């Protein structure tokens, strides 16, 4: 139920393929009408989840460099896919920027994102 | 400088290859070195970091399923590589386990790992 | 304003008073976990926030010991109060349990709670 | 003896002086290595005053809002962690620093990190 297009609550979209070997591969678009706002993602998911009501654990990374832009940073999302008629991917994320050592204390933001199969 | 064998502070073993386009691939886990303890990882890194002394942002995921065990969970590490005399990767991580909706509040552990090219 | 009774998305009850000196005091009752009736909280908030439409930063702690139960753990909530037609406190939290050194890597849970003055029960 | 009352130093110079009350309160101040009044802020928190006896640490947490009589950063840090006793006593923490932001900037409101405190520097 993971392969396809997902939308967060803030205007981002990604398309992912959940491969038979546990791979997640796809593209994350940070801004809707922008073609220079697309980035590679890559991650892993549990390809044999429990069928007991529990979500399917997964995670992925986007390094915020493409052919057009580079923020010198990367986000990782860690979360779980929850199926059903209102399917969701519920995540928490860490965004680390490259810094000098003196700035390392402020290198990492934390937050949370919920993705749905239908636009907000 | 990222490609290589790294060890965290607890002795976990991170064997990674960084490709020219931003891909990370490799295997994660073990001090025991047994086959039941090794897992696929994939991730991303900034392939054109700043030239001002800042580190190189990266992240990767392991889903904790292999041919031997399945913990129904996934860890993502978000961090930066710091070159120089003693290379290091400093990270923070999120470990999400699949849960029911009622237990989702306790699904995610957080911590920090530092990796070097020598065993602890 | 921050002073009042708030509820998170799970129905936990946060009764707080914001003092003129930046202090938060009050009680917390959890909808989840190894917890029963009210626990003491204390924290701090920015008593002179920016005037540009930003929220008001704050944080508080509950140690999960009262006269009835002790879970040997503590949650801290870090967040901001956002004035609006529907005022909200948006937080991230860290729950640390006391552990042995061997188990310290799994000592800390992380999550996010949103509080409103209206209960979403 | 809880072992927590006193002065602690993190790995980056900062100092705090805390009192651990018999009732689970933490009260004190957080300051820089320099120690000037302008670098000193109130803190408040809670700790488990009856920790387990199996070798586990003592859970605790505290908050500093970064406003004092001199300066205001419109932000607050919470530290969540555990005290570990012995000759080399430590407090191992993870922290969340939330800044007041507009809603448009709320996605970047919160930094995360970790701090280890010891009794010597």
């Amino acid at each position: 139920g993971i392969t396809g297009t997902w939308y967060n609550q803030l205007g981002s979209t990604f398309i992912v393929t959940a491969g038979a070997d546990g791979a997640l591969t796809g593209t994350y678009e940070s801004a809707v009408g922008n073609a220079e706002s697309r980035y590679v993602l890559t991650g892993r998911y549990d390809s044999a989840p429990a069928t007991d009501g529990s979500g399917t654990a997964l995670g992925w990374t986007v390094a915020w460099k493409n052919n057009y832009r580079n923020a010198h940073s990367a986000t990782t999302w860690s979360g779980q896919y929850v199926g059903g008629a209102e399917a969701r991917i519920n995540t928490q994320w860490l965004l680390t920027s490259g810094t000098t050592e003196a700035n390392a204390w402020k290198s990492t933001l934390v937050g949370h994102d919920t993705f749905t199969k239908v636009k907000p």
